[PDB]
């Protein structure tokens, strides 16, 4: 449909398999875009945390809003192997002159309080409205003028309060500056391009690069990121209306996974942890290869929470859902889903706000049998399993939404569609 | 009016955009009223000053919401409520505050006049994104709150002491004080999200009342010019708990001519009472004339003409479905008036509003002068009856915005209105 944009986001806590999906819709889009969190997606194999996805597709603009946190370390990083790669990437690649920059001391900020990658600080300043941004690195005496000034502050706390090490003022400058002549062929007005690419008829995809439970309002806090990651915070991350937001796609893996700490009610197992050593959990992260990409740390598995969905379902507006990693459960005798929940005594069909009151929630489950066939690569709704089916089922009636796609396996045809989320 | 629908009222300046005669016109159609960002820091006024509780208050029966993107002052809202009260409203029992929302607190405030030698909302959104927050449902458990409370007293009165020159806050006091608001509160806490989607899946409308002026943006704004949050019209789905797709309406309130507060650059500026080389009698009347004056201070808003590059943004950042002019009767004595509809920055033309206070302040104004109607506008209930003159510099700044005026407000009462579409109709 012409005019029409997705936003995709993930329903639970990250890790939900959003990849094969993004690239799958990056297909129809003709402009790609992050707008909210860091560098926080895989003949050479390129791993991308920063630049948006479509850069994989000739001819795609890719966008990263004025919401984004930039590392430009990270981003020249990715540059350099997506052009060792052969991709030609510079010239359609528009960065925010708004976009807020990650300085060295962001992360010095990050290790001294964790001796008691610079994200939350970024933003911290961001608010603290002391932050610099992509458009500060090209007056160098004005950018000196404010790093000094932060300087000073974050010095004073590192120094005083953290009794850590400071970080050098004319170094953090040297750095910052040797950035601005590679940056600037890039630097652009997202919001008004945006704005144009619709006007004249062209598909855009919102690409959410965080789990929309760890949103700083509706996530349990204080275990929770440090922005708004909403599917509605496309609108202020990338310089447009809500009415842009046209469909929101929810991917939803069948099973739950959350990494480092926050209560989570349908938990089975956490490694770190000897009270949730469920067998079933177990097996949820090794059949679903549920370690971390870099550090090969184990999630915490649960079943998937369908009480947990539904908030989800409320706070972003989904408008279908894709799930994800079902053939994970392939070859369990049953099934869970985790439908509501009893807290003091009393039944909540929704997450709780806060991490105090999610950790008083004890799962109320709903039980199916299994089904033993693989359901990897199926590509019709009436070729899955009855028994898968009716899980399914119960999923939508639950999530108060439908089920839009299922994605079976890696390869763009290895997909259930039910809806298509570019067309009206 | 189509169910479930909703509309999103914004100023599309940078505040003070006289927004509450359509305010109060609106909520005539919604049967609730939700606040989804700032704090004690709307304005509201009435024959008395609302900042906090949803104008919806003013209409007998219809629900208030304080969404979870508040920053809340318990002692602000207990003398808002308390001077409705004694007008004899009833407002307690249909006032929804989001468990969720973010506290003001004494420390708040302490670290706000430390800094200046506003009012605890700046440091209290620092806290929500440094991850420390109180919140609303922290109140209701005492120990776990004195714990926190206690964590963030030792790294804000470090920093108070050590750093700003200010005394420290005691903890015992700052407990006391806010464990004091917890029986009031309790009653009107609740899940506005979830209310929220109740009332539109019953069909019922909303109104989504902004507080400040959306070129304040944070991320828009003139930064670092701007306010401590997101309040372009987007902002009220994180901010409220729903989706982009239940803010179908976006009204953009826009003043007849321009106003600032406080510090940032202003390319059609005419009068700043602070700034000698900016006393242009046209703007110092339109402070007098449009009664430009700050609801504390008294002090004269700083004004100038109307933007419409400025407004051309802003109808972008916040997808602006159709503007509602206002105080267009500021102008009636004039002999002409003048529309900035664009700049001039490093000798090359710009036709929107540039991001950040250094390429703004580098802006000058291009200009279109109008003759001016010299004739009252105060009144007038259809497009035909406005002045000639009238009509024509409105068609120009609905061109140059790029979409409709779909009201203007022409008075106080809510039949001094054109209204040439109806934001709760699809
Ligand atoms: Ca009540
Ligand atoms: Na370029």
């Amino acid at each position: 449909t012409p005019g029409r944009n997705v936003v995709v986001v993930g329903t639970q806590w990250g890790d939900e398999g959003k990849g094969k999906i993004v690239d799958w819709l990056t297909d129809h889009a003709q402009g790609v875009v992050r707008f909210q969190g860091g560098h926080n997606h895989t003949g050479k194999k390129t791993i991308l945390r920063l630049i948006p996805s479509g850069i994989m597709r000739e001819g795609v603009a890719c966008y990263i809003g004025n919401g984004v946190v930039l590392s430009p370390e990270a981003l020249f990083k990715e540059i350099g192997e997506l052009e060792e790669a052969g991709l030609s990437v510079r010239e359609r690649l528009f960065i925010s002159e708004a976009t807020t920059l990650i300085l060295p001391y962001h992360i010095a900020i990050d290790q001294a309080r964790e001796a008691r990658r610079g994200i939350g600080p970024a933003y911290e300043d961001k608010v603290g409205r002391r932050a610099l941004r992509v458009q500060d690195l090209f007056d160098a005496r004005t950018f000196a003028d404010r790093l000094r000034e932060n300087l000073d502050f974050h010095n004073f706390v590192l120094t005083q309060y953290l009794g850590g090490a400071a970080v050098d003022f004319q170094a953090t400058l040297d750095t910052m500056l040797g950035y601005a002549d590679r940056l600037r062929p890039m630097v652009a007005d997202v919001s008004r391009r945006l704005y144009e690419e619709n006007h004249a008829g062209r598909n855009l995809l919102f690409e959410g690069a965080q789990g929309t439970l760890l949103d700083i309002d509706h996530g349990t806090y204080p275990f929770v990121t440090s922005s708004n990651c909403v599917a509605g915070a496309a609108a202020a991350g990338a310089g447009v209306g809500p009415q842009k937001l046209n469909y929101i796609l929810g991917i939803t893996k069948a099973y739950c996974t959350r990494v480092g700490s926050g209560p989570f009610p349908s938990e089975l197992y956490d490694a770190d942890n000897p009270s949730r050593q469920d067998q079933i959990g177990i097996t949820l992260a090794n059949v679903g290869k549920e370690f971390g990409s870099v550090t090969g740390r184990p999630r915490r598995t649960g079943w998937l929470d369908a009480a947990a969905l539904r908030r989800s379902i409320q706070i972003n507006g989904v408008s279908g859902l894709c799930m994800t990693k079902l053939d994970v459960l392939d070859g369990l005798d049953e099934v869970k889903l985790c439908v509501g929940y009893k807290i003091d005594g009393e039944d909540a069909d929704l997450l709780p706000r806060g991490a105090a009151e999610v950790a008083r929630c004890e799962p109320v489950y709903e039980t199916f049998g299994g089904w033993k066939e693989s359901t990897v690569g199926i590509n019709s709704w009436d070729a899955l399993p009855a028994n898968a089916r009716a899980y399914l089922t119960r999923v939508q009636e639950v999530a108060g939404v439908p089920i839009d796609m299922v994605s079976t396996g890696p390869d763009r045809d290895e997909t259930i569609l039910l809806r298509h989320p570019f067309k009206v």
